[PDB]
C-alpha cells in the first residue's frame, strides 16, 4: 500500500457543502488532527467516511460514497 488522499477538491467541492460540513461537525467529536487529517484529505474513506458517515450519516450506505471517492479519491 501507499499513503494518499481519498478526498479531492472536486467531489470535495460537492462534499464541501455535503460532507465536509459533516466533518466540520465531527470536529466536535475529536480534538484535532483526526478532524483535519480526516476532514478533506486522506479523510474521504479512512476517516471522514469511517468517522463521519460510518457513525453519523451512513454507517453502511457508503455506496455512493465510494463512487464519490472516484472523484474525491
Amino acid at each position: 500500500q501507499i499513503f494518499d488522499s481519498s478526498c479531492k477538491g472536486v467531489y470535495d467541492r460537492a462534499i464541501f457543502n455535503e460532507l465536509e460540513h459533516v466533518c466540520n461537525d465531527c470536529y466536535n467529536l475529536y480534538r484535532t488532527s483526526h478532524v483535519a487529517s480526516g476532514c478533506r484529505v486522506n479523510c474521504f474513506e479512512n476517516h471522514v467516511f469511517d468517522d463521519c458517515v460510518y457513525e453519523l450519516l451512513l454507517h453502511n450506505p457508503e455506496e455512493v460514497l465510494l463512487m464519490r471517492d472516484a472523484i474525491r479519491g
